[PDB]
């Protein structure tokens, strides 16, 4: 088998790729996502492939790996922009991140907070930051109810009701249509996180097809379905 | 006393605001820097406030001291933008950060990689990534020859001409005009990042005092000298 470890999100687009591939070649491609926590003793033992949904947790994650894992390997295939997730409907009528700050509303997002690898960490100061105005993000932060160690986290809390606002990427809202609503953030504070792949150090042959194939038109197209762009 | 704990950086700032405000009011006012692992024992037992770089750093950091702090009290008060530091002269001619994607150079910047919390994580792919071009983003990720832990750790690279390009803050070249050449980031690339403090539980009134001289006029106007805004 071809074994990926990596977190929540970029696995739907890659379970679909996955189930493409393994039809067309005959190749068992083994999609396994979640907190790292959930999966890091497993992968030391037959990680193939680490995929990342961001750099900075992507290195983070690889790092962990030790010699197994060449960090200056991590290949950058795809990004998506962040967005704003409010319950179905968008009752509170959000309009952005200004917004955000702007009224009283309950925000989660999901921050490492050096004791986990999320695609989350430095998003959302990183947004709020371009307005370089020190009042909106003092508000924005004091709005902010909860910092999750990661995405799955911030789903089962946003999914109690216990946020208006989940800040994430498009692909959780298109991954899961049903949730909530997606609000576009303004384009002068949004940020592009990416998606990526490592192999192991001596990956198989079939490793590294796997890999090329996640460059293929039939991949492109699954990824775009998802929300992920090249372009 | 009144002592504060926190990476360096703002601490050429507060040095300065410390001298002041003991001077005046006669309360001596203890500017600890660094690395976390360089005072992080010592601070757990006697860190009256913990300033920061960055909040996802801060949260980092103050979230390792238990009860003793409560991570909702991270306080903003200023915020520099991300800048280019280049050898001196700037013998590459390097314009901006597409520059250096396109051009054949070699940059460091910190990245915590979920071991160390450094205000540099998330920062490059968040500038970088705002070109909306995995090309671009490809090819600046090819000329990272280093991340490094923290910003000093950048410093001390730089200063062995082991990179020609240093992803920084303008407060480091403010505090170092001898060290390099500033090259200021495209506007719609930036990103900007906050000093921030947090009073620990039970904080004394003189530790209250001075929290409150960090937003006074005079601090504002050191602050200012160094980079830091607040519009
Ligand atoms: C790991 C986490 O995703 P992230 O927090 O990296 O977006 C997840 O939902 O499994
Ligand atoms: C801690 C570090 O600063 P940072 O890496 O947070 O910019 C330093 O140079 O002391």
């Amino acid at each position: 088998d071809v074994n990926l470890y990596g977190p929540g999100g970029p696995h739907t687009a890659l379970k679909d790729i996955a189930n493409k591939y393994s039809e067309k070649t005959g190749v068992k491609v083994n999609v396994n996502f979640g907190p790292q926590a959930t999966w890091f003793e497993k992968a030391k033992k037959d990680a193939d492939i680490l995929f990342g949904a961001s750099d900075q947790s992507a290195l983070a994650i690889a790092s962990d790996f030790g010699k197994d894992f060449n960090v200056s390997k991590i290949k950058p295939l795809y990004f998506r922009e962040a967005i704003i997730l409010t319950q179905k409907g968008n009752p509170l009528k959000i309009k952005g991140l200004k917004d955000l700050a702007n009224k009283k509303v309950r925000i989660v997002v999901p921050e490492g907070a050096g004791k986990s690898n999320t695609s989350g960490t430095g998003v959302w100061e990183d947004m709020i930051g371009r307005t370089q105005d020190i009042k909106t993000i003092q508000n924005f932060r004091n709005n902010i109810v909860a910092f999750v160690p990661n995405s799955g986290s911030a789903r089962k809390l946003f999914a109690q009701d216990q946020a208006d606002a989940w800040i994430t990427w498009i692909d959780w809202s298109k991954s899961n249509p049903d949730i909530g609503t997606a609000v576009a953030i303004e384009k002068d504070l949004v940020v592009y996180r990416t998606f990526n792949v490592i192999a192991k150090e001596g990956a198989s042959k079939e490793t590294q097809d796997f890999i090329a194939y996640l460059s293929s038109k039939e991949a492109k197209e699954i990824f775009k379905k998802y929300g992920w762009r090249e372009h």
